[PDB]
């Protein structure tokens, strides 16, 4: 897997989360517990992930094959779910993102 052209297959799927309005909004950047005044956050989450960290890994070559990527996409579903009631918004909008993350990976990765 050639890093340059692994990024290129995989950003696509990545700008589709974004893409998502509003359901993207509270992934777009690390969950800061203290503006939301939830200090057990990292006590429940033990390795965050969002997705502009997972856009700079992409960015700077840290995933050298793309399970790994897949792998942060889903840590990123999966802390929301898990801290999360399944009632909320957050919980919701987290479903909402995995369906289209689904939806553009699948054929991603048969094609890689
Ligand atoms: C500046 O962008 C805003 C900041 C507040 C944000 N916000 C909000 C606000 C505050 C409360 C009321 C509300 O409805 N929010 C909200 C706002 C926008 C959303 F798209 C959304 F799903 C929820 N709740 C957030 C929860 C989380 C979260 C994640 C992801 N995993 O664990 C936790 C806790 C993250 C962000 C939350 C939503 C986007
Ligand atoms: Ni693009
Ligand atoms: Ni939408
Ligand atoms: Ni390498
Ligand atoms: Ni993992
Ligand atoms: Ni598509
Ligand atoms: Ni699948």
């Amino acid at each position: 897997f050639k890093p340059e052209e692994l990024r290129q297959a995989l950003m696509p799927t990545l700008e589709a989360l974004y893409r998502q309005d509003p359901e993207s909004l509270p992934f777009r950047q690390p969950v800061d517990p203290q503006l939301l005044g939830i200090p057990d956050y990292f006590d429940i989450v033990k390795s965050p992930m969002d997705l502009s960290t997972i856009k700079r890994k992409l960015d700077t070559g840290q995933y050298q094959e793309p399970w790994q990527y897949v792998d942060d996409i889903w840590l990123m579903f999966n802390n929301a779910w898990l801290y999360n009631r399944k009632t909320s918004r957050v919980y919701k909008y987290c479903s909402k993102l995995s369906e289209v993350f689904e939806q553009e990976i699948d054929p991603v990765m048969q094609s890689l």
